[PDB]
């Protein structure tokens, strides 16, 4: 086996195709089911996983009860087939309330964070071996991506941040080699709260789009040279901006270089990518909260700053139902690199209150060059028939 | 690995002998199983699989009642090794609610059919990634075989009908290769309403045994050549017909050309395969309802139109229990190609009221050259043992 | 990879010593775990498996009601690996209500028997690919060992009685190749009742040690030649003899010619194998029931009538505790053939009342040229603990 | 595949990073669980395991009653790959009340003992097969590591007691070759009284820390020539003593020859290793009780007698929860041999009465050369939750 380079063009795709479903919450309520959130998809060059980050509990048990709570010591990361639900024979692969995967042609790297908020350890495991670990920088919150790294030709790069609730961001972009840092790059550009990069292989770089966390409704953009380590980061110009929340299509805006201060605070992570002048992007159907979710492209969105005009919208989720992150990932085939997006869809609180635990099932898409239909994919479990 | 031809003579078999049988619904009384119909079975040249169609739900659950209902988008396509049960860590393979799978000598593909009635999507699923998708030409549910499809050096074909299961049904035969849809070709010949085609290899071409849902009690037939692409059909010759309902042995008929206008509708999705003169194929052994299941050779009902001699009669369920849909798949041998078949065994909605789902169990048996004797292979659940 | 020839001597031995154990019924208890009976071991190169004839049901299900009873529909030829219980992950290879199995080397072989009792139906299954079958000759109840076959070469050898209660017994050895049968010959000899062979290979032939089932306590031994396919067959000398009733120590014989007419009805399936002039057997301790279990050997009871100089005694399970039957298996070393064997551990109906049930555990024991100490190693089930 | 060498240095590390958890106990409150103790970490040049040994049941379960009780004959093996739980799907890879296993670079050796406390058997299985066995030689429960054994080039060595747990036992090394028991050698040097040493490789020879359970809170330490099988043993220096119970850090002592005569009985399972004349080591916070773990290098601890000065203390555990045995494995990287080590954490009897089962879940942490943090990682189980 050889280091995967992901040097072919994206494709050219017309819309989204839908690809796998978990059913988690549905299955949850006759079966042993981890409770999780925060799930991503990555392929390895021969197959497609499902990851989360697990409660350390399953759902039908008491310990579910009060599973809202993002950092515990008892996190870990799940991984799984995709399509393979979250049983009790999943792997656990490292203790993580916060995280990324990426394969890079011969093994896997994990990079988990656990501890106290405030003096957290990051570890990264490298083909199942403990490779390096760094302690957080600021004494802030340190945090990562919650969906795939991206390694070219055995380098792999990862986005992290320490900060915190006051909108304090430390943003650190590092370089690992078998599981080793090389090196640490500081953010550079004028993006300002950068949170849960969705990454993509755009060869021989490296691309991510972001979560602006406070100021900012339009998001992030990262752009990281692989050769020399610089970076560069900007926002999305598409005045049909990708977070939530949000104002509405006629009143939203922006300008490419600065963060909009249109209900920047809290956002969702989510995801974009381009295509020339063209971006295809997801969010959630409503402004105000994760409900729904659709696709669309909207043509000079990438360069033009403040173009509204869209073209090939989809709905994946209707908006009478939960939502919640999204995120790409990519996979590589004979001539072009598709691309697809994954979306959570949270059950529970703080949303379904006549339960006490939070957690999510998976719906996943990938880019077609073909035609397709209409429909609604949402999670499909009845919050009346669920233990509490 | 090479591409598959199937280029050898068919076995010649003397009957059908036991092969796999996997106690679903009996195991679903203590366990957690998913509930499914439409199964179906397919080899990879390593291995078997059984496949059917999830209803996201396990049986013990509530989200079990209603499943009598064909197409909500928690549907998935399941897939596990002969034999080893729907349990909780089975692969979703892809989101469906009709579908087609098989394997070409290097990968698997899956045609699988999901969202609106009116306009839904086929996706294309080879090796683990999405190649292909098309959506609905007549926008009245698209929908496909519900058994393998069929693959000869690397070009795989399967048959899909969208429309009117009454007036103005379009069928259409697609060309496959590595997930990509290469040719289309329309429905040609004789046949008129075609549904859930059980193809079958007959080298150099292709040969289809299907379900007239509207007016014939007689099978259509489809013939498909893989050389140029074109098309012919008809019907099965046989004097003794295929179709649930249909009339009884000394009234029934068919002229080779037309449905016979006997009892066709709804009809249940069924096989047969010619051996020169001869058809081997099996039927409900009711004439009115989808109960017992019964196999035959008719000597000269291939080519004489109404023959009614038949032989080598094997009962494979008895008639005081519930079957279901049937299919073909084929087993490439050392020296020549063998011919399987699997029955579903529909339980609990809508012929049984006690409960509140509709689930199924399956029973396989494959061709035979030695000798066997008789027996009956049920599902053998006690309904009044389940949960309702 | 080659086919296996078991060509190397047998490992010289002092005794057996601990290797597997498999709780089932304790698991039973407190998880979803099948219901079984007629269990067995057998190694690929590559790993070792049990194997058993499930119920089609779990414990703890209302299906487990009336198991006692041999021959049903539903019962499936269950493999899992050495020390996995069988879990609802299981695989079910086959349906059988009595089998034998084994690989060549390539690949497994399966051969099943299910159907009506009086015309049932032999499948073999070679390599996941139903391959061959036969019908009852005799039309009474077809059987075969319940325990491992034995290859060489490519040529695996099979015992299969059609026999009944009335004394009935017409049995013949198989000769198959991938699948194939390739001749068939009659017993011969003196051997005269013969049930449930436990067979080894002996290069360059193969050896069983059977069940007489009517008129002898001492157990027959059938030698089958694979070059020419002759069978010659007579009776274990030792005065100490293995079958199950049997008179006591001091009052039983053998002539290693005829049965020895010493309570002969009905027996149980056991092991015995030869080193030189010794034998080595084990057996029930309890002289009337299938209580118990022991092994030892016993000084020129290979060749000379009558020996009851044992030596090497030791206690498997106490004779406080049910077992049940027992079988040889045999594992290939770098430079010798070790012998181990499995004792079938039976819990519930007939003689545990308070549940409805049968099914069994195992516990398993393989030769040792070492020391060791005692034990006993029952199921270890409470039957008050248990579903009912 | 070639043998393993452990031919480099031992990696300069900083201190401990986050590795792996189990959660069992919080699962095990809603679903199907092994109860379990005495667990332990071994990897494979490709992959890591977790082992343990199971009670013959599962915790929800009416067996699980009484499992304070160390040694009965349905206790197993257990063997599933690293964070993946002890579900019902997992191996039992052999009988034992008492383990020790080890990778080769080529294979698995498990040391097995089980049987009676007056007369066990020590099983040797390698690369799942029997291959030797040993009996007590004092006729007082033979035991062994619970941790990993040790290979160099081709011979493994595992450390054995038998005899009077607080008298004169009987402690012998044992070498062993494709599981060949091939020397065994007497213990030697000043140690007194050894039990359930961890080893680790420290080429070309192997060194042990073990557990003294009568005379020393100081613990033993036994070196082990690889290629003459000669022994030596003493007393680790470091004033900071690692067993439990023991003396308040300002009258503990140890003068690296002889047990310290301070609160020596009944000690608990633990490790430390050198690095030049520093000791890392680990140890429960609690001086009287088995609550709590940290770790901690002790500067000149390895070779001055009595020194007292501690750097890099990390807590794993906080002293409100419970911990138990720990121990050591080793982990081959590119340029050098990593040390981690397991914490078990025993919930239920004695120190927890509201339920009658006693078991365990794990955390895991390996040796960095980089950066982290602080936290705490307990077992995390509620135990009002839980069955009883
Ligand atoms: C079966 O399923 C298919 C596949 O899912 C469905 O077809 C979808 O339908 C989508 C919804 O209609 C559609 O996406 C929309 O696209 C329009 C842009 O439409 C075009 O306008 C441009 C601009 O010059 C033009 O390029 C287009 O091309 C024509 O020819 C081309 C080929 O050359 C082809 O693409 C076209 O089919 C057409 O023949 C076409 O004229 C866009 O405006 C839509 O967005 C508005 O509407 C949605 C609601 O659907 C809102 O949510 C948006 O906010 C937005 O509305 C705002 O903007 C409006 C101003 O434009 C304003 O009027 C509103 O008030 C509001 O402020 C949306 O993006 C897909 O492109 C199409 N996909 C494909 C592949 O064709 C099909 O409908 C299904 N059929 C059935 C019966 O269900
Ligand atoms: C143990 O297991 C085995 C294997 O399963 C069982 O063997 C089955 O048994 C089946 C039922 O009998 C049988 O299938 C039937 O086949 C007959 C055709 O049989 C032939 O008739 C022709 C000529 O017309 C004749 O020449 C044949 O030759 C004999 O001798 C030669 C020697 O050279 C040899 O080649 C042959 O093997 C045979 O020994 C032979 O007799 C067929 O007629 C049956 O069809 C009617 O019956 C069924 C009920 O069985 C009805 O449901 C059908 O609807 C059908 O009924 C029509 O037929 C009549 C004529 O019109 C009329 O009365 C009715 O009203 C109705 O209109 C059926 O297909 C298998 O062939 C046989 N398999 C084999 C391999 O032998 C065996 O029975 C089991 N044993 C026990 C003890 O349980
Ligand atoms: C710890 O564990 C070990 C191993 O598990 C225990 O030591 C076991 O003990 C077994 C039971 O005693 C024993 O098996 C017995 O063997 C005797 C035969 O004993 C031998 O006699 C021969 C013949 O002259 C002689 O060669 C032997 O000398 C030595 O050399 C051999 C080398 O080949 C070697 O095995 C030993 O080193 C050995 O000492 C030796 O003296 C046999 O007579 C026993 O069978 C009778 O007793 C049992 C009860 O155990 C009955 O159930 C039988 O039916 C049988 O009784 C019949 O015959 C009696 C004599 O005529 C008569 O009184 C009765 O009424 C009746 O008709 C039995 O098979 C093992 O060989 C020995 N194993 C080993 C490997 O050494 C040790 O006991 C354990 N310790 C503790 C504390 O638990
Ligand atoms: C985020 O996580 C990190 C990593 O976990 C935490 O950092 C760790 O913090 C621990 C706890 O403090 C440190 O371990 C402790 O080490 C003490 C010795 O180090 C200091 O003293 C020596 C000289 O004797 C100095 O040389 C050191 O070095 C300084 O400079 C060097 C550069 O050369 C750097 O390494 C450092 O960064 C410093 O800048 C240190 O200043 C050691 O004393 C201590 O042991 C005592 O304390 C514990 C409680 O912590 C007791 O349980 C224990 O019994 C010992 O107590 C006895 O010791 C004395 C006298 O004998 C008395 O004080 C007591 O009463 C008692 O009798 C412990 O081992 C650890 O080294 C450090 N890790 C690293 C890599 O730095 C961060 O704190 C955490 N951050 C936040 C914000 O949470
Ligand atoms: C989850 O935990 C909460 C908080 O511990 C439980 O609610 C409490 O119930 C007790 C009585 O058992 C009351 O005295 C408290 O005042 C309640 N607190 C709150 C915040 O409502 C809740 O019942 C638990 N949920 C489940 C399903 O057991
Ligand atoms: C399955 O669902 C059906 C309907 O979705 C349930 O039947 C209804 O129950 C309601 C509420 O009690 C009644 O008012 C209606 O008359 C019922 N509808 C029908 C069509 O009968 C049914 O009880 C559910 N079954 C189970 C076992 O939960
Ligand atoms: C297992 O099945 C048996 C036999 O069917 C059940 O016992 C019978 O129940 C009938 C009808 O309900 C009673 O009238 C008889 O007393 C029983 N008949 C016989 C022949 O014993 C038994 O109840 C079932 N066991 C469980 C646990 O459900
Ligand atoms: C676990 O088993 C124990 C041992 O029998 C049970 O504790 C005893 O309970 C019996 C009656 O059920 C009492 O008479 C004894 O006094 C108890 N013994 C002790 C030492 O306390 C206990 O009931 C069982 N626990 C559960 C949950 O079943
Ligand atoms: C199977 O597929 C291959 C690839 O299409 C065929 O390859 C050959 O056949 C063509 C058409 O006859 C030739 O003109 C090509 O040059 C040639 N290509 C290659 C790579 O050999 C092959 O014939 C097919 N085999 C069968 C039995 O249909
Ligand atoms: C990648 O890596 C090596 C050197 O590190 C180089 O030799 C190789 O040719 C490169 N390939 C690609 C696709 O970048
Ligand atoms: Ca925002
Ligand atoms: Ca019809
Ligand atoms: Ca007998
Ligand atoms: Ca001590």
């Amino acid at each position: 086996a050889e280091y995967r380079n992901w040097s072919k063009p994206q494709c050219q795709i017309t819309g989204f195709a839908p690809f796998s479903k978990d059913n988690s919450i549905r299955l949850s309520a006759g079966g042993d089911i981890w409770v999780t959130r925060e799930p991503y998809v990555s392929c390895s060059p021969g197959k497609c996983y499902q990851f989360a980050l697990g409660q350390g509990t399953t759902l039908n048990n008491k310990h579910s009860n009060g599973t809202i709570h993002d950092r515990i010591p008892h996190r870990t990361l799940l991984m799984s087939e995709l399509g393979v639900p979250f049983h009790l024979g999943t792997k656990q692969v490292c203790i993580a309330w916060s995280s990324s995967s990426c394969h890079d042609g011969k093994a896997w790297l994990h990079v988990c964070v656990t501890g106290d908020d405030r003096n957290a350890t990051a570890s990264f495991i490298y083909d199942g071996m403990l490779a390096d670990s760094i302690g957080s920088w600021s004494q802030n919150i340190l945090r990562t991506q919650e969906s795939e790294c991206v390694c070219i030709n055995g380098t792999c790069t990862v986005v992290m941040t320490d900060g915190s609730a006051s909108g304090r961001a430390d943003t650190r972009i590092l370089f690992i080699k078998e599981g080793k840092i090389v090196h640490i790059s500081p953010l550079s550009g004028s993006a300002q709260h950068i949170e849960e990069c969705s990454c993509y292989p755009r060869y021989p770089d490296v691309r991510c789009v972001c979560r602006d966390n406070w100021k900012g409704s339009n998001r992030p953009v990262i752009d990281i040279n692989m050769a020399d380590y610089s970076i560069d980061s900007s926002y999305v110009c598409s005045g049909l901006v990708g977070d939530t929340p949000r104002n509405d299509d006629s009143s939203s805006s922006s300008n490419c270089r600065d963060p909009n201060n249109e209900r920047g605070n809290p956002g969702v992570k989510g995801w974009a990518f381009d295509n020339g002048n063209d971006v295809w992007m997801g969010r959630t159907i409503s402004e105000d909260s994760r409900s729904g979710y659709e696709t669309f492209r909207v043509t000079d969105g990438w360069t033009t700053a403040n173009s509204k005009s869209q073209v090939n919208r989809q709905i994946i989720v209707d908006n009478n139902n939960w939502s919640g992150y999204s995120g790409i990932f990519s996979v590589e085939g004979k001539s072009c690199i598709n691309r697809c997006f994954y979306v959570e869809l949270i059950r529970g609180r703080p949303q379904e209150t006549r339960v006490w635990w939070t957690s999510n099932s998976i719906v996943v898409f990938c880019g077609t060059s073909g035609t397709y239909g209409t429909g609604s994919w949402p999670d499909g479990a009845n919050i009346n028939f669920m233990p509490i």
